[PDB]
DNA sequence: GACCACGCACCC
DNA sequence: AAACGGGTGCGTGGTC
Protein backbone atom coordinates (compact mmCIF):
# COMPACT_ATOMS: atom_id res chain seq x y z
CA UNK A 1 0.00 0.00 0.00
CA UNK A 2 1.01 3.60 -0.68
CA UNK A 3 2.09 5.31 2.54
CA UNK A 4 0.11 8.50 3.10
CA UNK A 5 -0.04 11.10 5.87
CA UNK A 6 -2.40 10.78 8.78
CA UNK A 7 -5.41 11.23 8.93
CA UNK A 8 -7.30 8.77 6.74
CA UNK A 9 -10.52 9.62 4.90
CA UNK A 10 -13.86 8.51 6.29
CA UNK A 11 -14.58 4.81 5.92
CA UNK A 12 -11.00 3.58 6.30
CA UNK A 13 -10.17 0.33 8.08
CA UNK A 14 -8.22 0.65 11.33
CA UNK A 15 -5.37 -1.38 12.69
CA UNK A 16 -4.01 -1.05 16.19
CA UNK A 17 -1.60 -2.66 18.66
CA UNK A 18 -2.21 -2.91 22.41
CA UNK A 19 0.33 -3.58 25.15
CA UNK A 20 -1.99 -6.30 26.49
CA UNK A 21 -5.22 -7.97 25.46
CA UNK A 22 -7.60 -6.20 27.89
CA UNK A 23 -8.64 -2.86 26.31
CA UNK A 24 -9.52 -1.23 29.64
CA UNK A 25 -5.94 -1.83 30.83
CA UNK A 26 -3.96 -1.59 27.60
CA UNK A 27 -1.54 1.03 26.39
CA UNK A 28 -2.36 1.96 22.79
CA UNK A 29 1.04 1.42 21.20
CA UNK A 30 0.22 2.16 17.56
CA UNK A 31 -2.68 3.07 15.29
CA UNK A 32 -3.09 3.02 11.53
CA UNK A 33 -5.75 3.02 8.84
CA UNK A 34 -6.07 1.71 5.29
CA UNK A 35 -8.22 2.79 2.34
CA UNK A 36 -8.10 3.47 -1.39
CA UNK A 37 -4.72 1.83 -1.86
CA UNK A 38 -3.12 3.86 0.93
CA UNK A 39 -1.96 3.20 4.49
CA UNK A 40 -1.92 6.02 7.06
CA UNK A 41 0.15 5.63 10.23
CA UNK A 42 -0.59 7.82 13.25
CA UNK A 43 2.47 9.65 14.64
CA UNK A 44 0.88 9.64 18.11
CA UNK A 45 -1.89 7.03 18.47
CA UNK A 46 -3.83 8.50 21.42
CA UNK A 47 -4.35 11.92 19.85
CA UNK A 48 -5.01 10.23 16.50
CA UNK A 49 -8.04 8.42 17.95
CA UNK A 50 -9.83 11.79 17.85
CA UNK A 51 -9.66 11.78 14.03
CA UNK A 52 -11.67 8.57 13.56
CA UNK A 53 -15.45 8.58 13.24
CA UNK A 54 -15.71 4.81 13.67
CA UNK A 55 -13.55 1.80 14.53
CA UNK A 56 -13.79 -0.35 11.39
CA UNK A 57 -11.62 -3.47 11.28
CA UNK A 58 -10.42 -6.51 13.17
CA UNK A 59 -11.30 -6.43 16.89
CA UNK A 60 -13.13 -3.13 16.40
CA UNK A 61 -14.93 -3.40 19.75
CA UNK A 62 -11.66 -3.48 21.70
CA UNK A 63 -10.47 -0.22 20.15
CA UNK A 64 -13.90 1.28 20.87
CA UNK A 65 -13.64 0.24 24.53
CA UNK A 66 -10.24 1.92 24.81
CA UNK A 67 -11.62 5.03 23.09
CA UNK A 68 -14.55 5.17 25.53
CA UNK A 69 -12.07 4.75 28.39
CA UNK A 70 -10.37 7.91 27.09
CA UNK A 71 -13.64 9.84 26.92
CA UNK A 72 -14.17 9.45 23.16
CA UNK A 73 -17.41 8.16 21.69
CA UNK A 74 -15.88 6.04 18.93
CA UNK A 75 -18.41 3.34 17.94
CA UNK A 76 -17.26 0.03 16.45
CA UNK A 77 -18.37 -0.69 12.89
CA UNK A 78 -17.59 -3.50 10.47
CA UNK A 79 -15.32 -6.20 11.91
CA UNK A 80 -14.13 -9.11 9.72
CA UNK A 81 -14.10 -11.31 12.86
CA UNK A 82 -17.90 -11.08 13.05
CA UNK A 83 -18.29 -12.01 9.38
CA UNK A 84 -15.95 -14.98 9.77
CA UNK A 85 -17.65 -16.04 13.02
CA UNK A 86 -21.04 -16.12 11.29
CA UNK A 87 -19.68 -18.15 8.36
CA UNK A 88 -18.19 -20.68 10.81
CA UNK A 89 -18.06 -20.15 14.60
CA UNK A 90 -14.79 -22.09 14.79
CA UNK A 91 -13.39 -18.78 13.45
CA UNK A 92 -12.54 -17.36 16.88
CA UNK A 93 -9.08 -15.75 16.55
CA UNK A 94 -7.57 -13.10 14.26
CA UNK A 95 -4.60 -15.42 13.70
CA UNK A 96 -6.84 -18.15 12.27
CA UNK A 97 -9.21 -15.85 10.39
CA UNK A 98 -6.26 -14.12 8.69
CA UNK A 99 -4.65 -17.38 7.59
CA UNK A 100 -8.01 -18.70 6.39
CA UNK A 101 -9.30 -15.67 4.47
CA UNK A 102 -6.19 -14.05 3.02
CA UNK A 103 -3.44 -12.61 5.18
CA UNK A 104 -1.28 -12.81 8.29
CA UNK A 105 -1.97 -11.38 11.75
CA UNK A 106 1.24 -9.52 12.66
CA UNK A 107 2.22 -7.07 15.41
CA UNK A 108 2.27 -3.95 13.20
CA UNK A 109 -0.68 -1.56 13.13
CA UNK A 110 -0.27 -0.62 9.47
CA UNK A 111 -0.27 -4.28 8.46
CA UNK A 112 -3.27 -4.95 10.71
CA UNK A 113 -5.13 -2.10 8.98
CA UNK A 114 -4.32 -3.41 5.50
CA UNK A 115 -5.25 -6.91 6.67
CA UNK A 116 -8.59 -5.67 8.01
CA UNK A 117 -9.40 -4.09 4.64
CA UNK A 118 -8.46 -7.19 2.64
CA UNK A 119 -10.27 -9.66 4.90
CA UNK A 120 -13.41 -7.53 4.90
CA UNK A 121 -13.52 -7.56 1.10
CA UNK A 122 -13.04 -11.32 0.93
CA UNK A 123 -15.39 -12.23 3.79
CA UNK A 124 -18.08 -9.86 2.50
CA UNK A 125 -17.82 -11.73 -0.80
CA UNK A 126 -18.21 -15.09 0.94
CA UNK A 127 -21.45 -13.81 2.52
CA UNK A 128 -22.97 -12.85 -0.83
CA UNK A 129 -26.25 -14.73 -1.11
CA UNK A 130 -26.16 -15.76 2.57
CA UNK A 131 -29.17 -13.60 3.33
CA UNK A 132 -29.84 -15.02 6.80
CA UNK A 133 -26.22 -14.68 7.91
CA UNK A 134 -26.21 -11.12 6.54
CA UNK A 135 -29.34 -10.37 8.57
CA UNK A 136 -27.59 -11.64 11.70
CA UNK A 137 -24.59 -9.45 10.89
CA UNK A 138 -26.49 -6.23 10.20
CA UNK A 139 -29.29 -6.67 12.75
CA UNK A 140 -27.57 -8.50 15.63
CA UNK A 141 -23.79 -8.85 15.65
CA UNK A 142 -22.59 -5.52 14.27
CA UNK A 143 -24.99 -3.45 16.46
CA UNK A 144 -24.30 -5.71 19.45
CA UNK A 145 -20.57 -4.92 19.29
CA UNK A 146 -21.38 -1.27 20.08
CA UNK A 147 -23.58 -2.32 23.02
CA UNK A 148 -20.83 -4.58 24.39
CA UNK A 149 -18.25 -1.80 24.04
CA UNK A 150 -20.36 0.43 26.28
CA UNK A 151 -20.91 -2.37 28.81
CA UNK A 152 -17.20 -3.17 29.02
CA UNK A 153 -16.24 0.50 29.44
CA UNK A 154 -18.90 1.11 32.11
CA UNK A 155 -17.93 -1.66 34.54
CA UNK A 156 -19.65 -2.70 37.75
CA UNK A 157 -19.16 -1.44 41.30
CA UNK A 158 -17.67 -3.83 43.87
CA UNK A 159 -17.55 -3.66 47.68
CA UNK A 160 -13.80 -4.22 47.97
CA UNK A 161 -13.52 -3.60 51.73
CA UNK A 162 -16.21 -6.25 52.24
CA UNK A 163 -14.28 -8.79 50.17
CA UNK A 164 -10.98 -7.94 51.89
CA UNK A 165 -12.58 -8.65 55.27
CA UNK A 166 -14.20 -11.83 53.92
CA UNK A 167 -10.81 -13.08 52.71
CA UNK A 168 -9.43 -12.95 56.25
CA UNK A 169 -12.40 -14.89 57.67
CA UNK A 170 -12.23 -17.57 54.96
CA UNK A 171 -8.47 -17.92 55.50
CA UNK A 172 -9.03 -18.85 59.15
CA UNK A 173 -11.62 -21.47 58.16
CA UNK A 174 -9.34 -22.89 55.46
CA UNK A 175 -6.64 -23.29 58.11
CA UNK A 176 -9.08 -25.18 60.36
CA UNK A 177 -10.00 -27.50 57.49
CA UNK A 178 -6.45 -28.15 56.26
CA UNK A 179 -5.15 -28.84 59.77
CA UNK A 180 -7.88 -31.45 60.25
CA UNK A 181 -7.15 -33.04 56.86
CA UNK A 182 -3.46 -33.32 57.73
CA UNK A 183 -4.31 -34.81 61.12
CA UNK A 184 -6.56 -37.42 59.50
CA UNK A 185 -3.95 -38.16 56.85
CA UNK A 186 -1.39 -38.66 59.63
CA UNK A 187 0.96 -36.16 57.97
CA UNK A 188 0.90 -32.90 56.01
CA UNK A 189 1.09 -32.62 52.24
CA UNK A 190 0.09 -30.13 49.55
CA UNK A 191 -3.69 -30.41 49.77
CA UNK A 192 -3.85 -28.26 46.61
CA UNK A 193 -2.10 -31.05 44.68
CA UNK A 194 -4.63 -33.59 43.46
CA UNK A 195 -1.74 -35.96 42.67
CA UNK A 196 -0.66 -35.91 46.31
CA UNK A 197 -4.27 -36.20 47.52
CA UNK A 198 -4.86 -39.19 45.22
CA UNK A 199 -2.04 -41.09 46.91
CA UNK A 200 -3.31 -40.21 50.39
CA UNK A 201 -6.90 -41.26 49.70
CA UNK A 202 -6.47 -44.39 47.61
CA UNK A 203 -3.02 -45.73 48.63
CA UNK A 204 -2.56 -44.62 52.24
CA UNK A 205 -6.15 -44.63 53.51
CA UNK A 206 -7.12 -47.42 51.10
CA UNK A 207 -10.37 -45.80 50.01
CA UNK A 208 -12.01 -47.29 46.90
CA UNK A 209 -11.27 -45.55 43.62
CA UNK A 210 -14.47 -44.66 41.80
CA UNK A 211 -13.35 -43.19 38.47
CA UNK A 212 -10.39 -42.24 36.32
CA UNK A 213 -9.34 -38.90 34.88
CA UNK A 214 -9.71 -38.28 31.16
CA UNK A 215 -6.28 -37.53 29.69
CA UNK A 216 -3.89 -39.40 32.02
CA UNK A 217 -6.04 -42.05 33.71
CA UNK A 218 -5.30 -41.10 37.30
CA UNK A 219 -7.70 -42.05 40.07
CA UNK A 220 -10.02 -39.06 40.21
CA UNK A 221 -10.54 -36.93 43.32
CA UNK A 222 -13.28 -34.76 41.79
CA UNK A 223 -16.35 -33.62 43.70
CA UNK A 224 -18.47 -36.38 42.16
CA UNK A 225 -16.03 -39.00 43.45
CA UNK A 226 -15.71 -37.38 46.88
CA UNK A 227 -19.49 -37.13 47.28
CA UNK A 228 -19.74 -40.90 46.75
CA UNK A 229 -17.07 -41.43 49.43
CA UNK A 230 -18.76 -39.04 51.89
CA UNK A 231 -19.46 -41.91 54.31
CA UNK A 232 -16.25 -43.90 53.69
CA UNK A 233 -13.99 -41.69 55.83
CA UNK A 234 -14.29 -38.38 57.76
CA UNK A 235 -11.47 -36.78 55.72
CA UNK A 236 -13.72 -36.63 52.65
CA UNK A 237 -16.15 -34.06 54.08
CA UNK A 238 -13.26 -31.84 55.16
CA UNK A 239 -11.71 -32.07 51.68
CA UNK A 240 -14.96 -31.04 49.99
CA UNK A 241 -15.26 -28.01 52.28
CA UNK A 242 -11.61 -27.13 51.66
CA UNK A 243 -12.21 -27.43 47.91
CA UNK A 244 -15.17 -25.03 47.95
CA UNK A 245 -13.48 -22.42 50.13
CA UNK A 246 -10.17 -22.42 48.24
CA UNK A 247 -11.95 -22.27 44.87
CA UNK A 248 -14.04 -19.30 46.01
CA UNK A 249 -11.16 -17.49 47.72
CA UNK A 250 -8.62 -18.06 44.92
CA UNK A 251 -10.95 -17.29 42.01
CA UNK A 252 -13.23 -14.51 43.35
CA UNK A 253 -12.61 -13.15 46.86
CA UNK A 254 -8.89 -12.40 46.51
CA UNK A 255 -8.34 -11.49 42.82
CA UNK A 256 -11.38 -9.30 42.11
CA UNK A 257 -10.54 -6.46 44.55
CA UNK A 258 -7.13 -6.14 42.86
CA UNK A 259 -8.80 -5.49 39.48
CA UNK A 260 -10.58 -2.22 40.27
CA UNK A 261 -9.68 0.27 37.56
CA UNK A 262 -7.99 3.42 38.94
CA UNK A 263 -9.82 5.89 36.67
CA UNK A 264 -13.34 4.43 36.89
CA UNK A 265 -13.31 2.86 40.35
CA UNK A 266 -15.10 -0.15 38.86
CA UNK A 267 -14.52 -3.73 37.73
CA UNK A 268 -14.42 -4.29 33.96
CA UNK A 269 -14.96 -7.58 32.14
CA UNK A 270 -14.63 -8.43 28.47
CA UNK A 271 -17.60 -9.77 26.49
CA UNK A 272 -16.05 -11.97 23.79
CA UNK A 273 -18.26 -11.99 20.71
CA UNK A 274 -16.53 -14.69 18.59
CA UNK A 275 -15.64 -17.31 21.21
CA UNK A 276 -18.31 -20.05 21.37
CA UNK A 277 -19.53 -22.72 18.97
CA UNK A 278 -23.21 -21.90 19.59
CA UNK A 279 -23.36 -18.10 19.35
CA UNK A 280 -23.29 -17.44 23.08
CA UNK A 281 -21.04 -14.72 24.38
CA UNK A 282 -18.24 -15.49 26.78
CA UNK A 283 -16.78 -13.28 29.48
CA UNK A 284 -13.16 -13.05 30.61
CA UNK A 285 -10.45 -11.04 32.33
CA UNK A 286 -12.25 -11.48 34.74
CA UNK A 287 -15.15 -13.77 33.88
CA UNK A 288 -18.28 -12.16 35.36
CA UNK A 289 -20.57 -14.91 34.02
CA UNK A 290 -19.48 -17.46 36.66
CA UNK A 291 -19.77 -15.37 39.84
CA UNK A 292 -20.89 -17.69 42.68
CA UNK A 293 -24.54 -17.92 43.64
CA UNK A 294 -25.41 -21.43 44.83
CA UNK A 295 -23.89 -21.86 48.31
CA UNK A 296 -24.08 -19.56 51.33
CA UNK A 297 -20.48 -18.39 50.85
CA UNK A 298 -21.10 -18.01 47.12
CA UNK A 299 -24.07 -15.78 47.92
CA UNK A 300 -21.92 -13.63 50.23
CA UNK A 301 -19.58 -13.12 47.27
CA UNK A 302 -22.35 -12.17 44.86
CA UNK A 303 -23.58 -9.54 47.34
CA UNK A 304 -20.29 -7.68 46.76
CA UNK A 305 -21.59 -6.57 43.35
CA UNK A 306 -23.42 -3.36 44.23
CA UNK A 307 -25.11 -0.35 42.69
CA UNK A 308 -23.66 3.13 42.67
CA UNK A 309 -25.04 5.30 45.45
CA UNK A 310 -28.29 6.82 44.21
CA UNK A 311 -28.77 3.89 41.82
CA UNK A 312 -30.19 0.38 41.94
CA UNK A 313 -29.41 -2.82 40.12
CA UNK A 314 -32.11 -4.43 37.98
CA UNK A 315 -31.73 -8.14 37.20
CA UNK A 316 -33.81 -9.79 34.46
CA UNK A 317 -33.72 -13.50 33.63
CA UNK A 318 -35.69 -15.49 31.04
CA UNK A 319 -37.87 -18.24 32.51
CA UNK A 320 -37.00 -21.80 31.42
CA UNK A 321 -35.65 -20.31 28.23
CA UNK A 322 -34.24 -23.34 26.40
CA UNK A 323 -37.35 -25.39 27.14
CA UNK A 324 -39.44 -22.59 25.63
CA UNK A 325 -37.14 -22.45 22.59
CA UNK A 326 -37.42 -26.23 22.24
CA UNK A 327 -41.20 -25.93 22.09
CA UNK A 328 -40.94 -23.49 19.18
CA UNK A 329 -38.27 -25.37 17.21
CA UNK A 330 -39.90 -28.79 17.58
CA UNK A 331 -43.49 -27.60 17.30
CA UNK A 332 -44.46 -30.18 19.92
CA UNK A 333 -48.09 -29.43 20.75
CA UNK A 334 -47.90 -30.75 24.31
CA UNK A 335 -44.80 -28.75 25.26
CA UNK A 336 -46.35 -25.63 23.73
CA UNK A 337 -49.41 -26.26 25.91
CA UNK A 338 -47.25 -26.59 29.05
CA UNK A 339 -46.16 -22.96 28.80
CA UNK A 340 -49.48 -21.63 27.53
CA UNK A 341 -50.75 -22.98 30.87
CA UNK A 342 -48.04 -21.20 32.86
CA UNK A 343 -46.44 -24.38 34.19
CA UNK A 344 -42.89 -24.61 35.57
CA UNK A 345 -41.09 -27.77 34.49
CA UNK A 346 -38.13 -27.17 36.82
CA UNK A 347 -40.42 -26.91 39.85
CA UNK A 348 -42.37 -29.98 38.73
CA UNK A 349 -39.22 -32.09 38.37
CA UNK A 350 -38.04 -30.78 41.75
CA UNK A 351 -41.32 -31.80 43.38
CA UNK A 352 -40.80 -35.35 42.06
CA UNK A 353 -37.09 -35.54 42.93
CA UNK A 354 -37.41 -34.46 46.57
CA UNK A 355 -40.94 -35.79 47.09
CA UNK A 356 -42.39 -32.51 48.38
CA UNK A 357 -45.18 -30.17 47.28
CA UNK A 358 -44.34 -27.44 44.79
CA UNK A 359 -44.85 -25.00 47.67
CA UNK A 360 -41.84 -26.54 49.44
CA UNK A 361 -39.33 -26.38 46.55
CA UNK A 362 -36.50 -24.10 47.66
CA UNK A 363 -33.98 -22.57 45.23
CA UNK A 364 -31.45 -25.37 45.74
CA UNK A 365 -34.06 -27.97 44.79
CA UNK A 366 -35.11 -26.09 41.66
CA UNK A 367 -31.46 -25.66 40.66
CA UNK A 368 -30.88 -29.41 41.02
CA UNK A 369 -34.04 -30.04 38.99
CA UNK A 370 -32.81 -27.67 36.28
CA UNK A 371 -29.69 -29.81 35.86
CA UNK A 372 -31.79 -32.98 35.61
CA UNK A 373 -34.18 -31.51 33.03
CA UNK A 374 -31.44 -30.28 30.71
CA UNK A 375 -29.21 -33.27 31.43
CA UNK A 376 -31.99 -35.62 30.32
CA UNK A 377 -32.91 -33.47 27.32
CA UNK A 378 -29.40 -33.39 25.86
CA UNK A 379 -28.64 -37.09 26.23
CA UNK A 380 -27.77 -37.98 29.83
CA UNK A 381 -27.50 -41.74 30.26
CA UNK A 382 -29.93 -43.69 32.41
CA UNK A 383 -26.92 -44.96 34.37
CA UNK A 384 -25.68 -41.50 35.32
CA UNK A 385 -29.23 -40.32 35.97
CA UNK A 386 -29.82 -43.24 38.34
CA UNK A 387 -26.56 -42.29 40.07
CA UNK A 388 -27.43 -38.59 40.23
CA UNK A 389 -30.79 -39.16 41.94
CA UNK A 390 -29.88 -42.25 44.02
CA UNK A 391 -32.67 -44.32 42.48
CA UNK A 392 -32.77 -47.72 40.78
CA UNK A 393 -31.70 -47.94 37.15
CA UNK A 394 -35.15 -49.08 36.02
CA UNK A 395 -36.63 -45.95 37.61
CA UNK A 396 -34.14 -43.57 35.97
CA UNK A 397 -34.79 -45.26 32.62
CA UNK A 398 -38.54 -44.83 33.19
CA UNK A 399 -38.12 -41.13 33.99
CA UNK A 400 -36.34 -40.62 30.66
CA UNK A 401 -39.05 -42.52 28.78
CA UNK A 402 -41.77 -40.44 30.44
CA UNK A 403 -39.83 -37.23 29.71
CA UNK A 404 -39.77 -37.85 25.95
CA UNK A 405 -43.11 -39.67 25.67
CA UNK A 406 -44.75 -36.51 27.01
CA UNK A 407 -43.33 -34.50 24.08
CA UNK A 408 -43.14 -36.84 21.07
CA UNK A 409 -42.18 -34.24 18.46
CA UNK A 410 -38.97 -33.51 20.39
CA UNK A 411 -37.32 -36.80 19.46
CA UNK A 412 -38.62 -36.34 15.92
CA UNK A 413 -37.04 -32.87 15.87
CA UNK A 414 -33.77 -34.28 17.23
CA UNK A 415 -33.61 -36.94 14.51
CA UNK A 416 -34.56 -34.40 11.84
CA UNK A 417 -31.82 -32.07 13.09
CA UNK A 418 -29.20 -34.83 13.07
CA UNK A 419 -30.10 -36.08 9.59
CA UNK A 420 -29.88 -32.54 8.22
CA UNK A 421 -26.56 -31.96 9.96
CA UNK A 422 -25.17 -35.15 8.44
CA UNK A 423 -26.24 -34.16 4.93
CA UNK A 424 -25.31 -30.46 5.11
CA UNK A 425 -22.44 -30.77 7.57
CA UNK A 426 -23.94 -28.09 9.82
CA UNK A 427 -26.91 -27.42 12.06
CA UNK A 428 -28.51 -24.03 12.56
CA UNK A 429 -30.53 -21.85 14.92
CA UNK A 430 -33.96 -20.35 14.27
CA UNK A 431 -32.24 -17.34 12.69
CA UNK A 432 -29.80 -19.37 10.59
CA UNK A 433 -26.65 -19.21 12.72
CA UNK A 434 -24.62 -22.27 11.73
CA UNK A 435 -22.37 -24.72 13.53
CA UNK A 436 -20.42 -27.26 11.50
CA UNK A 437 -20.39 -30.73 13.07
CA UNK A 438 -18.49 -33.10 10.75
CA UNK A 439 -18.24 -35.93 13.31
CA UNK A 440 -21.92 -36.84 12.86
CA UNK A 441 -20.73 -39.53 10.41
CA UNK A 442 -17.79 -40.79 12.48
CA UNK A 443 -17.34 -44.56 12.58
CA UNK A 444 -16.46 -44.63 16.31
CA UNK A 445 -19.73 -44.62 18.23
CA UNK A 446 -18.45 -42.64 21.22
CA UNK A 447 -17.17 -39.88 18.92
CA UNK A 448 -20.31 -39.92 16.76
CA UNK A 449 -22.74 -39.75 19.68
CA UNK A 450 -20.75 -36.95 21.34
CA UNK A 451 -21.00 -35.05 18.05
CA UNK A 452 -24.74 -35.76 17.97
CA UNK A 453 -25.27 -34.28 21.43
CA UNK A 454 -23.29 -31.18 20.44
CA UNK A 455 -25.23 -30.92 17.18
CA UNK A 456 -28.81 -31.00 18.41
CA UNK A 457 -27.98 -28.89 21.47
CA UNK A 458 -26.73 -26.02 19.31
CA UNK A 459 -30.03 -24.95 17.67
CA UNK A 460 -31.62 -24.69 21.12
CA UNK A 461 -28.80 -22.98 23.00
CA UNK A 462 -27.96 -20.91 19.93
CA UNK A 463 -31.52 -19.70 19.33
CA UNK A 464 -31.69 -18.63 22.98
CA UNK A 465 -28.42 -16.75 22.45
CA UNK A 466 -29.78 -15.06 19.31
CA UNK A 467 -32.88 -13.92 21.20
CA UNK A 468 -30.84 -12.49 24.08
CA UNK A 469 -28.50 -10.66 21.68
CA UNK A 470 -31.42 -9.21 19.72
CA UNK A 471 -33.02 -8.09 22.99
CA UNK A 472 -29.80 -6.34 24.04
CA UNK A 473 -29.67 -4.51 20.70
CA UNK A 474 -33.27 -3.32 21.11
CA UNK A 475 -33.00 -2.48 24.82
CA UNK A 476 -29.74 -0.52 24.79
CA UNK A 477 -31.06 2.67 23.09
CA UNK A 478 -34.09 2.68 25.39
CA UNK A 479 -31.85 2.60 28.47
CA UNK A 480 -29.68 5.41 27.13
CA UNK A 481 -32.83 7.52 26.75
CA UNK A 482 -33.78 6.81 30.38
CA UNK A 483 -30.32 7.45 31.81
CA UNK A 484 -29.90 3.78 32.74
CA UNK A 485 -26.94 1.48 32.06
CA UNK A 486 -26.51 -2.07 30.82
CA UNK A 487 -23.78 -3.70 32.94
CA UNK A 488 -23.70 -7.48 32.53
CA UNK A 489 -25.12 -10.30 30.44
CA UNK A 490 -25.13 -13.86 31.79
CA UNK A 491 -26.49 -15.80 28.78
CA UNK A 492 -30.23 -15.39 29.48
CA UNK A 493 -29.89 -12.64 32.10
CA UNK A 494 -29.15 -8.93 32.09
CA UNK A 495 -28.00 -6.77 34.99
CA UNK A 496 -28.84 -3.09 34.60
CA UNK A 497 -28.06 -0.06 36.75
CA UNK A 498 -30.71 2.64 37.02
CA UNK A 499 -31.19 5.86 38.98
CA UNK A 500 -33.30 5.09 42.04
CA UNK A 501 -36.12 7.37 40.85
CA UNK A 502 -36.39 5.47 37.54
CA UNK A 503 -35.52 1.91 38.55
CA UNK A 504 -39.13 0.70 38.59
CA UNK A 505 -39.85 2.17 35.15
CA UNK A 506 -36.61 0.70 33.80
CA UNK A 507 -37.46 -2.75 35.16
CA UNK A 508 -40.92 -2.70 33.56
CA UNK A 509 -39.62 -1.50 30.20
CA UNK A 510 -36.69 -3.94 30.07
CA UNK A 511 -39.00 -6.84 30.93
CA UNK A 512 -41.35 -5.91 28.08
CA UNK A 513 -38.50 -5.52 25.58
CA UNK A 514 -37.07 -8.91 26.53
CA UNK A 515 -40.45 -10.67 26.46
CA UNK A 516 -41.51 -9.22 23.09
CA UNK A 517 -38.15 -9.33 21.28
CA UNK A 518 -39.20 -12.06 18.82
CA UNK A 519 -42.49 -13.82 19.59
CA UNK A 520 -42.44 -17.61 19.44
CA UNK A 521 -45.16 -20.26 19.52
CA UNK A 522 -44.84 -19.97 23.33
CA UNK A 523 -44.73 -16.84 25.52
CA UNK A 524 -41.33 -15.74 26.79
CA UNK A 525 -41.58 -14.82 30.48
CA UNK A 526 -38.94 -12.76 32.27
CA UNK A 527 -38.40 -12.65 36.02
CA UNK A 528 -37.23 -9.22 37.21
CA UNK A 529 -35.93 -7.93 40.53
CA UNK A 530 -34.48 -4.70 41.90
CA UNK A 531 -31.93 -4.28 44.67
CA UNK A 532 -28.79 -2.62 45.99
CA UNK A 533 -26.74 -5.74 45.20
CA UNK A 534 -26.83 -8.44 42.56
CA UNK A 535 -28.08 -11.18 44.89
CA UNK A 536 -30.91 -9.03 46.28
CA UNK A 537 -31.87 -8.03 42.72
CA UNK A 538 -32.55 -11.69 41.86
CA UNK A 539 -35.20 -11.90 44.60
C1' DG B 1 8.81 -14.47 33.75
C1' DA B 2 6.25 -17.23 29.99
C1' DC B 3 3.75 -21.22 27.91
C1' DC B 4 1.13 -25.56 28.17
C1' DA B 5 -1.75 -29.82 29.80
C1' DC B 6 -4.44 -31.30 33.08
C1' DG B 7 -7.78 -31.85 36.75
C1' DC B 8 -10.95 -29.52 39.02
C1' DA B 9 -14.80 -25.93 40.44
C1' DC B 10 -17.35 -21.88 39.40
C1' DC B 11 -21.53 -20.31 36.21
C1' DC B 12 -25.51 -20.49 32.38
C1' DA C 1 -16.85 -40.79 36.96
C1' DA C 2 -20.71 -41.78 33.93
C1' DA C 3 -23.82 -41.20 26.48
C1' DC C 4 -26.16 -33.65 29.06
C1' DG C 5 -24.48 -29.06 26.22
C1' DG C 6 -21.82 -24.19 26.34
C1' DG C 7 -18.09 -21.51 28.78
C1' DT C 8 -13.37 -19.35 32.08
C1' DG C 9 -9.78 -19.39 36.04
C1' DC C 10 -6.82 -21.46 39.49
C1' DG C 11 -2.94 -24.43 41.16
C1' DT C 12 -0.07 -28.12 40.08
C1' DG C 13 3.36 -30.21 37.41
C1' DG C 14 6.30 -29.81 33.58
C1' DT C 15 8.76 -27.11 30.40
C1' DC C 16 11.50 -23.28 28.21
N1 LIG D 1 -27.34 -28.38 28.82
C1 LIG D 1 -27.41 -27.54 29.85
N2 LIG D 1 -27.81 -26.29 29.65
C2 LIG D 1 -27.87 -25.57 30.78
C3 LIG D 1 -27.55 -25.97 32.06
N3 LIG D 1 -27.76 -24.94 32.96
C4 LIG D 1 -28.21 -23.95 32.22
N4 LIG D 1 -28.32 -24.28 30.89
C5 LIG D 1 -28.96 -23.51 29.81
C6 LIG D 1 -30.42 -23.90 29.63
C7 LIG D 1 -31.15 -22.85 30.44
O1 LIG D 1 -32.47 -22.67 29.93
C8 LIG D 1 -30.28 -21.62 30.20
C9 LIG D 1 -30.40 -20.53 31.24
O2 LIG D 1 -30.11 -21.07 32.55
P1 LIG D 1 -30.96 -20.65 33.79
O3 LIG D 1 -31.37 -19.26 33.68
O4 LIG D 1 -30.07 -20.79 35.07
N5 LIG D 1 -32.24 -21.66 33.86
P2 LIG D 1 -33.66 -21.55 33.07
O5 LIG D 1 -33.69 -20.40 32.17
O6 LIG D 1 -33.89 -22.85 32.23
O7 LIG D 1 -34.78 -21.47 34.20
P3 LIG D 1 -35.18 -20.29 35.19
O8 LIG D 1 -34.45 -19.02 34.68
O9 LIG D 1 -36.70 -20.17 35.02
O10 LIG D 1 -34.78 -20.66 36.59
O11 LIG D 1 -28.93 -22.13 30.16
C10 LIG D 1 -27.12 -27.33 32.26
O12 LIG D 1 -26.82 -27.86 33.33
N6 LIG D 1 -27.08 -28.04 31.08
MG1 LIG E 1 -11.49 -13.23 61.79
MN1 LIG F 1 -33.41 -18.34 32.97
MN1 LIG G 1 -30.08 -17.33 33.90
Amino acid sequence: LEEAPWPPPEGAFVGFVLSRKEPMWADLLALAAARGGRVHRAPEPYKALRDLKEARGLLAKDLSVLALREGLGLPPGDDPMLLAYLLDPSNTTPEGVARRYGGEWTEEAGERAALSERLFANLWGRLEGEERLLWLYREVERPLSAVLAHMEATGVRLDVAYLRALSLEVAEEIARLEAEVFRLAGHPFNLNSRDQLERVLFDELGLPAIGKTEKTGKRSTSAAVLEALREAHPIVEKILQYRELTKLKSTYIDPLPDLIHPRTGRLHTRFNQTATATGRLSSSDPNLQNIPVRTPLGQRIRRAFIAEEGWLLVALDYSQIELRVLAHLSGDENLIRVFQEGRDIHTETASWMFGVPREAVDPLMRRAAKTINFGVLYGMSAHRLSQELAIPYEEAQAFIERYFQSFPKVRAWIEKTLEEGRRRGYVETLFGRRRYVPDLEARVKSVREAAERMAFNMPVQGTAADLMKLAMVKLFPRLEEMGARMLLQVHDELVLEAPKERAEAVARLAKEVMEGVYPLAVPLEVEVGIGEDWLSAKE
